[PDB]
């Protein structure tokens, strides 16, 4: 139907605490899930034991998904949520903020 | 990772029974739910208000997916599931058990 | 009520692939389940760690219920699922094909 | 292995306020759930639209169940919970104590 | 806008087996839920590993809440649930019957 | 044990469509529930919400949601109130 580029949410499950165990979502919602590749990086590296929601999608194909993972968030710790889709020509890359 | 012709179960919720008020369900696994299309039959007509589960899927975009929708069955009525797909030339379409 | 012989579906969570981690489901729906025996088989032989759904019923205790297991298929092994119910003098083995 | 008559818990969703809206709980216990009878009782009559869970049970045919409906408690009103069972030759009632 | 004590329930998820693996439930209803603290005692001791389900609360913040454990029963052993809260100024323990 | 600010993420459930049905959401993180009032604004009643999640050392997160179909000039915003707060703090929607 139509082509638009997929919408990241980058968030912690609770607020930000360093040395603290908690969780790093990722929200990607969008228009044709055609093997969409989600990762979540620490320092710009893949973290392994990433997990996903089952993916949510309606008649035309408009799509929601969620990926997550347990963490500790430290001082020199910055985690970002990388996206590969058939409309982008490059991964996008969204910072998480805490 | 594999191009392969998705896999159809097509069975009801409850024992079908003459009359009384039933789920019709329609299980679909495969590889790669690029848009896939898949519709419950009436009579080789294809029925209104049908609904599904999320779609689950695995790294290799190995996926499952339910359809599902209430109906009554009879002697007279024929159900049917069909599968569209990039795979398949023809839709797909699997005769119900009962 | 009404009395019937239970019925069975059995089929992978994901298309087999030989080698490859999986899940083999067994849906089975009737009336009255009381005490019903369900097994998943592999050649002929009980499998140790099974899991269920709870058990969904209606007013007039028609049911359905799903049993699984993680197995990895091979192109030797064949598996099954049997069921033990007042109904049935025999117990009813349905076999897994694909 | 073993027959038990079943045990009741009749408890309300939220503390109980008269004249605001509310849900009403039974919570059904046991062993062996050959067919069994639960009605929600408004001054000893039973309730039209009451609801349950899926029914969960373990190895032996141990059981538990939740059944439960809408409803506003008044003053000038008791609510109970009737159980029928094959180990039970009256059926047990269980009055709500607030 | 108005509060009044909470409201517990202690009951076995299947009915009590000597020697046979089970849980314990604390079902716990009131108003207000200002870090409400609940704890399952086993012989007059804070049992360590309990879990929660979510906090389920309506507008004017009613709310109910469950707390469970694993836990096999034998006849000498007791169990209770222990409820924290503002309205308290005892702490309330309701002690589990078997029937 | 340590009062802090509460969190809000503001996002829709579907990507934004004008003139199409969608779901707004407001993810809210924080510590000590308390009795927590979260808005959702147009410029809204039938708001829904998940269960409260939270910890022993009661953090916690919760969800508010609803229904609506975004047009061209609408705005949208979750309003929060805490006692932590001075003032109720409003994040808007930036799609
Ligand atoms: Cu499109
Ligand atoms: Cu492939
Ligand atoms: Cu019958
Ligand atoms: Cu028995
Ligand atoms: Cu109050
Ligand atoms: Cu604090």
């Amino acid at each position: 139907m139509i082509q638009r580029t997929p919408k990241i949410q980058v968030y912690s499950r609770f607020p930000a605490e360093n040395g603290k165990s908690n969780f790093l979502n990722c929200y990607v919602s969008g228009f044709h899930p055609s093997d969409i590749e989600v990762d979540l990086l620490k320092n710009g590296e893949r973290i392994e034991k990433v997990e996903h929601s089952d993916l949510s999608f309606s008649k035309d194909w408009s799509f929601y998904l969620l990926y997550y993972t347990e963490f500790t968030p430290t001082e020199k710790d910055e985690y970002a949520c990388r996206v590969n889709h058939v409309t982008l020509s490059q991964p996008k890359i969204v910072k998480w903020d805490r």
